[PDB]
DNA sequence: AATAAAAGAAACCGAAAGTAA
DNA sequence: TTTACTTTCGGTTTCTTTTAT
């Protein structure tokens, strides 16, 4: 009934967001760019695109109707990632203090029994 | 299965020690205790707690051991509905304990 | 149905400050609705109404159950939503002021 | 120093599934 | 079965305290 799992899998499977790539061929671990908005390498378009995309895809942000607030978009996805049972951050694999920094996440498989 | 069987039958089930938690509260035998546990709770075991409901289903024609598939929720609902509408029984709702372990309801027997 | 009468009764008492009628026909009322994280929020006064609903239904027992104001708030909110006896006037609600509240109109039968 | 972004935790929401009477 | 709430689901928004430039 949720949308985050399928949606994010789709954005990675698309080549739309550079740095949003699978790390393995088994499609279980992926990399998600996570740049601090204050950095010099940061451009609003390319780095905020994934967060804006989630706000567009849910009804939250409507282009031309609403005033843009990019930190809000990032907070939504971060908190959504944290809370979801579908995603587990591999905190020992995240690279946040480099140019082109990223976080590493695992998509949990569904459970065996009921 | 027919009319005028509920009152005496339940009195008989209380006077026997067969159903744990189905005991009299007074010596005048006008008020009694009936376990009323949610089937999902952890303490719930199907045998002991569904026994009274299964017993009513057997005593009336509704359940036949070995011929029909058991449905404990159906037995509970059937006996519940009988108690509410019964002129022979009146719930003392101010003494019932439904949000405790081994929860129960308290009922008063209407004299004629 | 106990909510319709119970809530009408809670408004008619002056017990909960901010739980007041807006009109003289007793069809529309104001129900305080503050976020529990805000600074003005005090646990006793603002959760009192939700606490009262939890008491009046069997859900909370003083001294037997651990207090959970967030669950109290959720139950009352969801109850109002499903109620055919209650309809929120969303064009009147004031959620982003100090002392925020919601506005509800009582459906006549 | 200052301004802006960011962080976890928890309270929060509607919708729907669930439960009881 | 209808009415009437209550609980659960899948994220979302807020609160307060760090972190980045």
């Amino acid at each position: 009934n949720g949308k985050l799992r399928q949606w994010l899998i789709d954005q990675i499977d698309s080549g739309k967001y550079p740095g949003l790539v699978w790390e393995n061929e088994e499609k279980s671990i992926f990399r998600i760019p996570w740049k601090h908005a204050g950095k010099q390498d940061y451009n609003r378009e390319e780095d905020a695109a994934l967060f804006k995309a989630w706000a567009l895809f849910k009804g939250k942000f409507r282009e031309g109707i609403d005033k843009p607030d990019p930190p809000t978009w990032k907070t939504r996805l971060r908190c959504a990632l944290n809370k979801s049972n579908d995603f587990e951050e591999l905190v020992e694999r995240s690279q946040l203090d480099i140019s082109d920094p990223y976080k590493v996440y695992r998509i949990v498989p569904e459970g065996a029994k009921k």
